[PDB]
């Protein structure tokens, strides 16, 4: 049995190494209104189903260690700590849950924390003082993985409730997305579906209303081995089309702001670049740090602060490098314009042969 707080590893929880499922769903109907439901008892897509069944599997555990770590979250989640503190919190529970294990278990990137006007993309530094204060709005944005198939699942939390609105407004959207999505359904066709819901909601904050805005440039997308991104988007405002076997990060922005994101304050996260091959390099620290990155993450992004619990130092100018030379793409916070609200909420979705599975569903 699962211990509290949560220690045990989710592998150790089923000894038949059969991992719970998310929910299922039947994919949408046509325009024609004709039904999918013949995919469920298909023999053809069976067949299809079971022969990546050790793929589902993983993305299972790796969906189950997320939902006990998220519910171990919003017990202690509180205004006063540091965001560090809150980040390392969640990352220890995340690591005993997922049985760390080089690149064949573990975290799939950092834990993002983005505060009120930063959408995305915030996890503190080394010395980060930052403090969790209760008219904050928090978006707890974390992965899991086992054999790189990655859990993308983010939730916004918030102690004051004038935020409720928004909340529900950018909750029902991602709903809406995850409820459109479907094998040959156009990713425009979700798009326009997910701003639709959004901007039906007005909401109203300290004597001041606004209609809730999608993110124009924050999207879902598709998920690749190893690849958080995959290179399909998911628009969230107003024609390629989802295929069999993909998986999705079906995520929603709603913000009381411009509804645009740019890069600012001080770079957190680092990815390599997934097309990049090998490169010789000889300068010894940048070779160093590539080395550490290779072993440590391969394709999946990293922070600063992984790295300082890995033992590096003075390694700044090395990542730098990395960055100039075009091997490792930096991923500085987003934010939409100061004073401005934002939310998130995320699930990962399969669309297997025979449904479509909220593989992350609570
Ligand atoms: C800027 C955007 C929000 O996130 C991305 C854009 C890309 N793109 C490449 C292809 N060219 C366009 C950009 C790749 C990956 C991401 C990305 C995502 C995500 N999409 O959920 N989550 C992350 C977490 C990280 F720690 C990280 F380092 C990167 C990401
Ligand atoms: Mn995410
Ligand atoms: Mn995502």
């Amino acid at each position: 049995v699962q211990t509290d707080p949560p220690s045990v590893p989710i592998c150790d929880l089923y000894p038949n190494g059969v991992f719970p499922k998310g929910q299922e769903c039947e994919y949408p109907p046509t325009q024609d209104g004709r039904t999918a439901a013949w995919r469920t008892t298909s023999e053809e897509k069976k067949a299809l189903d079971q022969a990546s069944e050790e793929i589902w599997n993983d993305f299972r555990e790796a969906a189950e260690a997320h939902r006990q770590v998220r519910k171990y979250v919003m017990s202690w989640i509180k205004p006063g700590m540091t965001m560090i503190e809150i980040c390392e919190k969640l990352e220890d529970c995340s690591r005993k849950l997922i049985k760390e294990n080089g690149l064949n278990a573990g975290l799939a990137f950092p834990t993002g924390c983005s505060l009120n006007n930063c959408a995305a993309h915030y996890t503190p530094n080394a010395g980060d003082t930052t403090v969790l204060q209760y008219d904050d709005i928090c978006k707890i944005d974390f992965g899991t993985h086992i054999s790189g198939r990655i859990i993308d699942c983010a939730f916004t939390v918030t102690f004051n409730p004038k935020y409720d609105t928004l909340l529900k407004a950018v909750k029902d959207a991602t709903n809406t997305g995850i409820k459109c999505a479907g094998i040959d359904v156009r990713l425009c066709d979700v798009g326009e579906a997910i701003q639709e819901v959004m901007e039906s909601y007005e909401v109203e904050i300290d004597g001041k209303t606004y209609q809730v805005k999608p993110i124009r440039n924050l999207n879902g997308h598709s998920i690749g081995q190893y690849r958080i991104h995959a290179g399909k988007t998911v628009p969230i405002v107003k024609a390629t089309r989802m295929e069999e076997g993909e998986v999705y990060a079906i995520e929603t922005f709603g913000s009381t702001g411009k509804g645009v994101v740019h890069d600012d304050m001080e770079c957190s996260h680092y990815m390599k670049n997934f097309d990049v091959g090998h490169v010789p390099i000889r300068l010894p620290r940048t070779k160093h740090l590539l080395n550490v990155i290779n072993e440590n993450f391969g394709t999946l992004a990293f922070c600063r602060r992984w790295l300082d619990r890995l033992g590096e130092s003075k390694y700044l100018m090395a990542l730098k490098n990395l960055c100039d030379l075009g091997i490792v793409d930096p991923y500085p916070p987003l934010c939409d314009i100061k004073g401005s609200y934002t939310a998130q909420f995320e699930h990962t979705i399969l669309l297997r042969p025979t449904c479509k599975e909220v593989v992350s569903r609570g």
